[PDB]
């Protein structure tokens, strides 16, 4: 069976790779990986915050089926779990970096994890393996010396050496494990999960310098986003503001520091891919690159995540297939989601997909032999940051329909003609047929949830937030 190398980052935008048509972003290692595999052009996170997206990843299930509908705790045990499935298939299973699991040191079938959980301390007496390692390298030093908060919109260069940075530690420990892999006939399942480019925007100077002459794209500003248009002083606003117009210059400054941290990650991913080649493991590895969700980075005067817009839900999505499986490198436009990785792994490991998994293997689609694929992927997020930010959406990456549970507002974006989502087309006479169709799809989607979500074939305005659905493990 092929090695499975699941590489991922936290809070990386789908548009933030060179191979996604971004001219100012330096990702030569990811661009090369994508050149040798399938670049999914419409990869989505269904629930754009760390823990529900990671539950979707872990279980191959929709938010309604794994039961976490927004920013909460991943359940300690699910019926189907990515690492346990592969262990049960005879894989040696290990995870390095961010799991964001509950408890933090739960394994879900991994033989071990080596954790960077950033500043989160949840288990009694918890210190991340990264932070214990840091004290060995630099005893009495402060891994947060740079002084930028975990949720900040501001930026600064890393105030420690590059070799103490969590991105270096993550790539370095993954490189050593691959370098030392000599486990007879047992295939490796390695998860490599970067905390970055989630805030802080704290790139080393060396990586910021790679952007000295770069012009990074402006934030995109829709006609509908008036509610957050007032120009504010970033030095006076909350350092972790989820909303704010700090001007285009401020947004481009933070975006440059964001892009520098992606280029740092991309260099570590380069080391991991070279180690695999050096060990002769690359060509019979399934290699995945994804993120759990995007970063709005000033788009529509939004910061952070948990919104339906492209900057929040559109994710990087690359598969380099085993050379044996005979996939021609290409692009797939169909809407794919984090839930589709576990069933792909089942097929590649040669285990039958259970019927209670929502994702669908991606191998046929990549081979252009798929006869049944979803029309639309469902997206949602439970109330986060503000009472109004509570929603469910459907998209194929050509149209997106958004239902705001708390306000009863609808939005409709023609992604084909309006990829930046500048124009809410919900009151456009030209879009009445498409809108009628998408409202019917949202009712079909939400009906299983019962009378608090759909009553007598109508969408229900909710006054209460459901964070944990009835399908959340008991
Ligand atoms: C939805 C959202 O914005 N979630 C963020 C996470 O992305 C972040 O990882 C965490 C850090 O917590 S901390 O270690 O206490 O700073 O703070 C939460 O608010």
């Amino acid at each position: 069976q092929p090695h499975i190398i699941l590489i991922m980052t936290d809070q990386q935008r789908g548009d933030a790779m060179g191979c996604m048509g971004n001219e100012s972003l330096i990702s030569p290692h990811l661009d090369a990986l994508a050149s040798e595999g399938t670049l999914f052009m419409n990869g989505y996170s269904s629930c754009p915050s760390s823990t529900p997206a990671r539950a979707g990843l872990l279980t191959g299930q929709s938010p309604w089926h794994h039961g976490l509908l927004g920013y909460g705790k991943v359940a300690p045990k699910y019926n189907h779990e990515m690492p346990q499935m592969l262990k049960d298939a005879g894989y040696y299973t290990f995870g390095i970096g961010k799991m964001h699991w509950h408890p933090q040191r739960i394994k879900h079938g991994f033989e071990g994890t080596l954790l960077d959980e950033s500043g989160r301390r949840e288990d009694p007496n918890f210190i991340s393996d990264y932070r214990l390692w840091f004290q060995i390298q630099a005893p009495g030093k402060n891994p947060d010396e740079t002084g930028i908060g975990w949720n900040d919109h501001g930026a600064a260069t890393y105030k420690l050496k590059e070799s103490l940075h969590p991105t270096y530690w993550t790539g370095e420990m993954a490189c050593q494990m691959i370098q030392n892999y000599d486990n007879g006939n047992q295939p490796l399942f390695l998860k490599v999960s970067f905390a970055r480019p989630h805030s802080p925007y704290d790139p080393p100077q060396r990586f910021l310098d790679m952007y000295k002459d770069a012009q990074v794209p402006d934030p995109v500003i829709g006609e509908w986003c008036g509610k957050y248009a007032k120009e504010l002083d970033p030095e006076k606003a909350a350092k972790d503001a989820p909303y704010g117009n700090f001007g285009n210059e401020y947004a481009r400054h933070s975006k440059r520091y964001y892009y520098a941290n992606i280029t740092f990650i991309d260099e570590q991913i380069g080391r991991v891919l070279q180690t695999l080649k050096d060990k002769g493991m690359y060509d019979n590895s399934l290699i995945i690159f994804v993120s759990d969700h995007g970063d709005m980075m000033g788009d529509h005067y939004h910061w952070r995540k948990t919104y339906p817009y492209e900057g929040s839900t559109h994710i990087p999505y690359i598969i380099k297939w085993p050379a044996k499986a005979q996939v021609v490198p290409g692009k797939v436009d169909n809407p794919v989601e984090l839930r589709d990785l576990l069933p792909t792994f089942f097929e590649i490991a040669g285990t039958s997909v259970p019927t209670d998994i929502d994702g669908r293997s991606l191998l046929s689609l990549a081979k252009g032999t798929e006869t049944e694929w979803r029309k639309y992927i469902d997206l949602e997020h439970a109330t986060c940051y503000s009472d109004d930010n509570y929603w469910c959406a459907l998209t194929d990456g050509k149209i997106k329909y958004i239902w705001y549970f708390y306000t009863g507002e609808e939005q409709l974006f023609d992604l084909a003609k309006d990829p930046k989502e500048l124009h809410n087309a919900v009151n456009d006479k030209k879009y009445k047929k498409l809108l009628t169709g998408m409202r019917a799809e949202m009712i079909r989607h939400l009906s299983e949830r019962g009378e608090e979500f759909v009553k007598d074939g109508q969408l229900v305005v909710r006054k209460k937030t459901m964070l944990y659905g009835p399908n959340y493990p008991k």
